[PDB]
């Protein structure tokens, strides 16, 4: 009995064609992935001829070009009434060692064929689509496991595959028991004889989510989904292992000790390869829960800490815009702008919206500073005045600076345009003759940039203190929209922002949330395109209608 | 033989193990700990009708053990002696329910088919527990797979010692002594075969763990395997479900991998507990998959971007041994660094001369500093430290009360408000930077305290040389810590280094690459001296400071 797995890219609103085409430009690591997968003997993955074969639709075979069907490598099953396998024969020569293509009535009789016809022969079955068979697969039973491109960005569809039991690895559901009915959905059978039977329904769980990758506009990744009950909850030889064991015993025991006591929290545990790049994100909250101190901190609520951590993502595919929890991309972009600026009048952002600034401005707040001299909103010579203007002495935000102080950011992209290899690209915010006059002594406060062989660009930044829950995500896309803005100045190609942490902690009040943050799967991170490309010369020519954010979909409130 | 045999011993480098029929060193906890959970534990419990192992010792060695330890309880003893009777030994201690009598046998043979014979059912690990004569029978029978050595870092007067062994190297440096076939036990391969020219063993380190210490002592535990002396020049399912997606994933790492030859620190040590190893790891990193450019003068450098290590400072302090750390240079220019002082004559009389390379007059020049005197480092450093942002004349200024002292700064928020997060020490001025001989390589750092008074710090450094910078850069901010933590009345937990641009040099790496054989050794601890006398940081002074048991490699011959 021969394993059955369905393969497909979709929209998140499970979009799969239009006019009997792909719905979307081009996805070429996504094809790569679809021959991959579905040519892949199985004693090859895991490192007298055996093949796979796919199984599809009439209309999915007529969609492909005379030239690139039957596929290759790959034993062909058409689902039809209508085709007829002596006109499949008959469309061209057929090519040395490659299977007839056979064609069945249902996907009943192409699984009996494989079954019995080709038992020595196949090893592995795909269902390659369309809806029409995706369907039959899912109301039979026999996928063990689906094979998902999730492609983040919508397109005009009228081909949709089904509706099925996890497809909340798409998209938001309303389930907080606001829906007004139970789910449209095929029911999957867990035991495929048994049918439909209310003790015997299954669900498709995330084993795997990769990274996000992209091609020609659109950012997508993929997934592995595996069948479960909906009812459900280095190497070395054994003798040097067995010699180790009790040393490592007794190293563990207080570790072990407090591991018992408490439960440890763990971020979407059902997935076991952690691919995508906010695991690290999930990954941090659960360890400062799991192994932080809980400890009193200046705002007197209570925090619980861990002390130096990192995580890097790449900027080279998709932007870091985390999905877990929707990031406030206008006040990124806005506070970054000002930032670039020099401005330190925030009343500038509270015009635009963009509040963030405004409980450490007020007349109240200043005067706790003993700034009572300072104008409400004016925050004194703090980041972007240290940007651009650092050393400068400080009147008021609507004093002209021009000229004044070191132009750190002007500075770093000179350097990177005449001299790529020097060590010395650093912006730093952190003044200490200045921290008295600030509303907030700078929180990230020290960037340096890299260039590598390709003329790809890489940004460390420094944080002294990271309020994980609220803070980390709007700091991470900060810094690495600053990173595409600064390579594409400077002829760059942004490859990687890299984020050092200092004081690393979750308020105690917020670890309820955070342990249902930690429940959902993330999401393929969106694309953010810099707009008039052409246009933009140097760092201040960017301006908030320069940007576009594509494939954003990230989960949304949480309940708590 | 079917049941297994080890030995189970602690060492000075030069193998001492008694003084007197007791041991050398002042009472070491963990290690007692660890040799009562080795010779305990059965493998059942160790993986996780009574079966217990057995622990062997010759005469001397139960004569040695308190009173109140003898015998080892849980465990089936074994004692090796010509005199000893087993009627005296029950006689003077009769034996609890369910413990096991005490046997005595005339060799270690003997003893070792007795194990075999008798208890059969009964018996699971069998340990060699002491002394010497025993030691050296059964590295001469050969019967002993592994040796679990405590490596204790300090020497102690000693009258009795482990035997020269093939593997002893794990310990010290050889000489150029050709001496070892006459010296070191013969361990044969097959203990059946003997002493055949064809038969011979060695042991090599499988297992070296993070640095201890107890009563001053610092020491460290490692297993050695005996290996041939010729050695020497998820459900499957889910898995197979998500194999064919990671082989296409992989596919790109795969053949670069397969045809570069892998750099990799002494790859026989599987479990490599000892901190060390994160600064060999990271040469081993940087050369397998750093990019190759060229730097300022002209030279290769191979550098990633973006790299972080940890070490632990409650226990032992990291002054790498791989390779000497110039320990007088690390400790002279740090209190240099706290004076605030920017003269860098006053190291170079002292016999540092780490900076004269550049503050030389043609140098200087370079900097396009003619004015600066030979010496003359600008507004650097300490000058930072101790008085951030005041303006800069020449080295032989009186700065005080100039600039932010944020040193100072630290130390009294340290003092009064721990939890703070806003303790940081910056020596990066953009404003100060053309006045530099050099720009701040090392350029922030950062502290942080716990629950417990245990204090931590966060050092970030723009470019590092692996090769050599690092080692030196590890050291001076682990010092910091310990100096202030014992300032401000805490103890120190750890130092965490961040490094952006980090590097080693095309033209090092074959030296690198002999470093990377070498087996880091346990750390040396590093004592505060007259600490009632010690209140302010700027209280020590160089013979403030005490390095014990720092026992590092010799100098690399490439
Ligand atoms: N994004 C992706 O991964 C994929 C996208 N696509 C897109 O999907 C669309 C085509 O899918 P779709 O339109 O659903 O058509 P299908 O490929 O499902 O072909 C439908 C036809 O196949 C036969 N058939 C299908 N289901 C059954 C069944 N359950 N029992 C018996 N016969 C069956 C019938 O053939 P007859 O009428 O001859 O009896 C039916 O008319 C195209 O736009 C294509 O580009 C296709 C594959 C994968
Ligand atoms: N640091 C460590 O890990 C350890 C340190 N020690 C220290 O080692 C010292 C004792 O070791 P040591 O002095 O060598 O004495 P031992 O413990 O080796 O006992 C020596 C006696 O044991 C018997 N014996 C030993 N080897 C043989 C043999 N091959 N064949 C027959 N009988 C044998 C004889 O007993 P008889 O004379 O009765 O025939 C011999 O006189 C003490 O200082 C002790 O503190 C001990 C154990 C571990
Ligand atoms: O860009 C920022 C700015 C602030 N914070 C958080 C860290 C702390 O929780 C708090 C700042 O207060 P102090 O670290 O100064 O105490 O806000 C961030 O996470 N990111
Ligand atoms: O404390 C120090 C000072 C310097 N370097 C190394 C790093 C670089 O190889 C070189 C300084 O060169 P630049 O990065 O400034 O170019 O010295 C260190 O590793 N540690
Ligand atoms: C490469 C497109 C693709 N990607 C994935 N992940 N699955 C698929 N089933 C297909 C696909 C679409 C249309 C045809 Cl005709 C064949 C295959
Ligand atoms: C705890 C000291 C110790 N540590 C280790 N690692 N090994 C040993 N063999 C001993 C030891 C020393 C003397 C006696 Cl009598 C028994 C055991």
């Amino acid at each position: 009995q021969k394993p059955v797995c369905l393969v497909v890219a979709m929209t998140p609103k499970r979009g799969i064609g239009i006019n009997n085409g792909l719905p979307w430009p081009h996805l070429t690591t996504d094809f790569k992935h679809f021959s991959r997968v579905t040519k892949t003997t199985p004693e090859e993955a895991s490192r007298g001829k055996r093949f796979n074969a796919v199984v599809m639709g009439r209309k999915t075979w007529e969609s492909m070009p005379r030239k690139f069907r039957p596929l290759v490598d790959r034993l062909n099953i058409v689902v039809s009434s209508s085709l007829k396998e002596e006109d499949i024969a008959a469309e061209k020569p057929q090519a040395e060692g490659q299977q007839r293509v056979r064609v069945c009535a249902s996907l009943p009789a192409a699984l009996s064929l494989l079954e019995e016809e080709y038992k020595d022969s196949v090893d592995q079955i795909f269902v390659v689509g369309g809806a029409g068979l995706y369907e039959a697969a899912l109301s039979l039973g026999v996928a063990s496991h689906l094979y998902i491109t999730r492609v983040a960005r919508e397109f005009p569809c009228d081909v949709f595959f089904p509706a099925f039991p996890g497809d909340d690895i798409l998209s938001n559901k309303s389930t907080a028991a606001q829906a007004a009915a139970p789910a449209e959905s095929v029911f999957v059978p867990f035991c495929p004889e048994l049918g439909r039977e209310k003790d015997n329904e299954a669900t498709y769980r995330p084993i795997f989510i990769s990274k996000t990758f992209s091609d020609n506009g659109v950012p997508y990744d993929f997934v592995v989904l595996e069948k479960r009950r909906k009812t459900d909850d280095g190497l070395q030889a054994p003798s040097s292992a067995a010699a180790i064991a009790p040393v490592l015993a007794w190293m563990d025991e207080e570790d072990r000790k407090k591991r018992e006591q408490k439960e440890l929290i763990r971020a979407v545990p059902h997935v076991h390869f952690r691919g995508h790049e906010e695991f690290q994100y999930l990954d941090l909250i659960a360890d400062i829960i799991n192994n932080g101190r809980t400890m009193d901190d200046r705002t007197g609520v209570g925090v619980i800490s861990k002390f130096g951590c990192t995580m890097r993502y790449s900027l080279d595919q998709a932007f870091p815009l985390l999905t877990t929890k929707r990031v406030f991309w206008k006040g990124v972009l806005e506070e970054l702008l000002w930032f670039i600026r020099g401005d330190t009048n925030a009343n500038h952002l509270s015009e635009k919206g963009v509040k963030i600034w405004d409980k450490n401005v007020t007349r109240e707040f200043l005067d706790s500073r003993n700034l009572p001299h300072r104008e409400v909103g004016d925050i004194g010579p703090g980041y972007g005045f240290q940007w651009r203007h650092f050393g400068a002495a400080y009147k008021d935000m609507h004093t002209d600076y021009t000229g004044q102080g070191v132009d750190q950011l002007k500075n770093v992209i000179q350097m990177l345009r005449t001299n790529p290899t020097d060590r010395r690209m650093l912006m730093t915010a952190w003044n200490p003759a200045a921290l008295d006059e600030m509303a907030l002594p700078p929180c990230h406060l020290l960037c340096q940039f890299y260039v590598n062989d390709q003329k790809e660009l890489s940004c460390i930044m420094y944080q002294r203190s990271c309020d994980v829950g609220l803070g980390v995500p709007f700091n991470i896309a900060s810094y690495s929209l600053l990173t595409l803005m600064v390579a594409h100045v400077c002829n760059l190609k942004p490859k990687e922002f890299i984020h050092f942490m200092g004081n690393t902690h979750v308020y105690t009040n917020h670890v309820e949330a955070l342990k249902e943050q930690l429940r959902r799967e993330p999401r393929p991170f969106p694309i953010v395109n810099i707009l008039n490309k052409e246009r933009i010369k140097e760092i201040d020519d960017f301006t908030a209608e320069d940007f576009e954010v594509v494939g954003y979909v990230p989960h949304g409130r949480i309940q708590m």
